C-alpha cells in the first residue's frame, strides 16, 4: 500500500511508514541502503531529498516500536516472529 501513491503523496507520506510498508511489499529482509534505494525511486524524486531524510531516517528508525533491525542493518518488521 505504497506504491499506489503519487510523488507528492509519497513526499508526505511518514519515512519509517514508508519503511513498514516496504517490509510487506518485500515480504524480505531489507539492508539500510538497499531499502533507501528502493523509497527514493518509488518517489518520483531524487535520492538527494530523501538524502536530508537519510540522516533523519537514522533518529526516526531508531525511535520506532515495530521495527527490527535482524542481521547487520537489515530492517524489518518483527510482526513477522
Amino acid at each position: 500500500g505504497i506504491k499506489q501513491y503519487s510523488q507528492e503523496e509519497l513526499k508526505e507520506m511518514a519515512l519509517v511508514e514508508i519503511a513498514h510498508e516496504l517490509f510487506e511489499e518485500h515480504k524480505k529482509p531489507v539492508p539500510f541502503q538497499e531499502l533507501l534505494n528502493e523509497i527514493a525511486s518509488l518517489l518520483g524524486v531524487k535520492k538527494e531529498e530523501l538524502g536530508d531524510r537519510i540522516a533523519q531516517f537514522y533518529t526516526d528508525l531508531n525511535i520506532d516500536g515495530r521495527f527490527l533491525a535482524l542481521s547487520d542493518q537489515t530492517w524489518g518488521l518483527r510482526s513477522w516472529y
